[PDB]
RNA sequence: CACGGCAC
């Protein structure tokens, strides 16, 4: 019963749609996926993005992630946001060696198995008090969701072993 | 900001 959450970085402008008027959208998500979801109310001063923490079973976590991806994609269409919205996962640096693997073998396997392109933020962009690397996943809603499942499997495995 | 909230 691993208790490491999934942490996402989403554009600030899509949070209103994720939560929904009176909280109705996120309330439905957390009910349906049996998840605890915490949306940061203050932007990271890094960029125009807010972090979302999702605590659930691996399956409930993946379902909540996909729901958020679906909501974001629909809002972008609705406001004619033309740019791509990659999935961004934050992961503590202590887990990223295993996600990448020797010679990048593990990350390349996830890219092939899910048809995505995954890039991880550079090690020297960390700060002493922000140890979280940004995992950027470019793909469709469907492939990004599959990538999240595989990515978090390796993160949890690192979490329980490294 | 569509702004919700499951404690120890």
């Amino acid at each position: 019963p691993c208790d490491l959450p999934l942490r996402l970085l989403v554009p600030t402008q899509f949070v209103g749609a994720i939560i929904g008027k009176e909280g109705a959208t996120i309330r439905n998500i957390t009910k349906q996926t049996q998840s605890k979801i915490d949306v940061h109310r203050k932007e990271n001063t890094g960029a125009a993005e807010k972090s979302i923490t999702i605590l659930s079973t691996p399956e409930g976590t993946s379902a909540a992630c996909k729901s958020i991806l679906e909501i974001m994609h629909k809002e972008a269409q609705d406001i004619k946001f033309t740019e791509e919205i990659p999935l961004k996962i934050l992961a503590h640096n202590n887990f990223v060696g295993r996600l990448i693997g020797k010679e990048g073998r593990n990350l390349k396997k996830i890219e092939q198995d899910t048809d995505t392109k995954i890039t991880i933020s550079p090690l020297q962009e960390l700060t002493l008090y922000n140890p979280e690397r940004t995992i950027t996943v470019k793909g469709s809603v469907e492939t990004c969701a599959k990538a999240e499942e595989e990515i978090m499997k390796k993160i949890r495995e690192s979490y329980e072993n490294d």
